[PDB]
């Protein structure tokens, strides 16, 4: 990339490689401090040994004015850390829809290449509905299914994000797409989440779908449980 790097010295660990005063200012939302460092000739595209830029940190803190000044001075929008995080992913972590919108305005890719850090999944799993909204407005696939993770719907259910599950279903998410053959309905009955089971069913979940073990959702609940009596009622 076109930018300054901070290298680790594995033989000299006190030597700084994991931070700088630019990162320091970004993480704490000190945009005036960032201004001063920039006017002193410090690059905004400066990455730690783990490939973290000040923009990554500003986004993680929801520091909108810091994001703006970094972007103004050429901060890379789509940089990926050693953990595959993009600035957009980090904004989704923080829940700052303002930061998310601004990044998307600056052409941030809605769906980065590493399915190891999906913004829409992260937003959904955290219940950040506004962030989910912004991603969809910029082309994000509400049903994007990742191997060994699932859909945003599946993750929202798994993390008990009832308001988010409701919003995803209201926005047209496929009620029946989960993770592999484990539909969202299977997953929530297994955890005995009656709120989520009824919500999913209200939006047309398939009570007859079979999972990897060949089992319908009803077969994952105790026969005397209130869920079982609901499933039986419908059959």
């Amino acid at each position: 990339f076109p930018g300054i790097r901070l290298l680790s010295n594995p033989l000299m660990g006190d030597a700084v490689s994991d931070w700088s005063p630019m990162h320091e200012a970004a993480i704490h939302g000190h945009q005036l401090s960032l201004r001063n460092l920039i006017s002193q000739g410090w690059a905004v595209n400066i990455i730690t040994a783990d490939h973290v830029s000040p923009l990554h940190e500003a986004c993680l803190g929801g520091h909108l004015s810091c994001v703006k000044i970094l972007l103004k001075h050429g901060a890379q929008v789509n940089g990926v850390t050693a953990d595959w995080h993009t600035p957009l992913f980090n904004a989704c972590v923080s829940g700052s829809w303002d930061c998310v919108n601004l990044l998307l305005q600056h052409g941030a890719s809605v769906q980065p290449e590493s399915d190891l850090a999906s913004p829409i999944h992260e937003a959904a799993r955290r219940g950040h509905v506004e962030c989910v909204n912004s991603l969809i407005a910029y082309g994000g696939n509400i049903d994007h299914k990742i191997s060994h993770l699932g859909t945003p719907l599946y993750l929202a259910c798994e993390n008990q994000q009832r308001a988010c599950v409701k919003k995803l279903l209201e926005s047209g998410a496929d009620v029946n797409q989960g993770k592999g053959q484990d539909s969202p309905l299977h997953a929530v009955v297994r955890t005995a989440s009656e709120e989520l089971a009824c919500l999913l069913m209200d939006f047309g979940a398939d009570t007859q779908a079979k999972n990897a073990e060949g089992k319908r959702p009803v077969e994952l609940v105790p026969p005397e449980s209130p869920l079982a009596q609901l499933f039986l009622e419908r059959e």
